[PDB]
Order: structure tokens, then sequence, then C-alpha cells
């Protein structure tokens, strides 16, 4: 099924 | 550095 992925701040 | 990941619709 569909899965919403929230936006997020990703530390590189 | 910081990296903004947009939210998205992910098809499983
Ligand atoms: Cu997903
Ligand atoms: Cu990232
Ligand atoms: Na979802
Ligand atoms: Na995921
Ligand atoms: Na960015
Ligand atoms: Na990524």
């Amino acid at each position: 099924s569909w899965h919403w992925h929230n936006g997020k701040w990703h530390w590189h």
C-alpha cells in the first residue's frame, strides 16, 4: 500500500 | 551538513 514518508532534517 | 529530505509518497 501507499506509505507517506514525512520530510525530515537529515544530518550528514 | 544538514540535508532536508522532502516528504514523499512511497509505494510499498
Ligand atoms: Cu515507505
Ligand atoms: Cu540526507
Ligand atoms: Na502512511
Ligand atoms: Na522508510
Ligand atoms: Na538540503
Ligand atoms: Na536520502
